């Protein structure tokens, strides 16, 4: 049993709900949250704008520094740093950017970091600013992620779409 609360299954590991992932995390204090990363770990909009916001730009020094030792990540890469007020972790993974030509099939390879955790709270790689099909994002992360995911998807038409879609 976990604390996740209102999520629709939409598979034995997969669960979805109409979800800032921002009040879901301060709500729940996920062991793992995903934030949709750059390479850079530039946390500027979206998902990571969001998320860096909510942790008082803590996240974005703690990020600036792990850049400065590692240099960046990979598109499909991830690390783990801290959560901050939200969550025990972060789990920054760099989906494919379609607005800077990024290969979709490294899609796939993104979700792959998931499995590396028991139970996350995520959003769909790739959507939003990120640009990709939310629905093409739905379908690879149910038929790669084998570890119990929880979804937030910002919009509510979004989510209804997402919900009435899926096979
Ligand atoms: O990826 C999401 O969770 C999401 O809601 N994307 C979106 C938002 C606003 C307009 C279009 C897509």
């Amino acid at each position: 049993v976990n604390s996740f609360s209102g999520y629709l299954k939409l598979t034995d590991n997969v669960y979805i709900k109409n979800a800032d992932i921002v009040e879901e995390a301060k709500k729940v204090k996920p062991t793992v949250v995903v934030n949709a990363a750059n390479v850079y770990l530039k946390h500027g909009g979206g998902v990571a704008g969001a998320l860096n916001k909510a942790t008082n730009n803590a996240m974005q020094v703690e990020s600036d520094d792990y850049i400065a030792t590692n240099g960046p990540l990979k598109v499909g890469g991830s690390c783990v740093l801290s959560g901050h007020n939200l969550a025990k972790h972060c789990l920054h993974v760099v989906g494919p950017n379609v607005n800077k030509g990024e290969d979709i099939q490294l899609l796939k390879s993104a979700y792959e970091n998931f499995n590396q955790h028991e139970v996350l709270l995520a959003p769909l790689l790739s959507a939003g600013i990120f640009g990709a099909d939310p629905i093409h994002s739905l379908r690879v992360c149910v038929d790669t992620v084998r570890t119990n995911v929880y979804l937030a998807v910002f919009d509510k038409n979004l989510y209804d779409k997402l919900v009435s879609s899926f096979l």
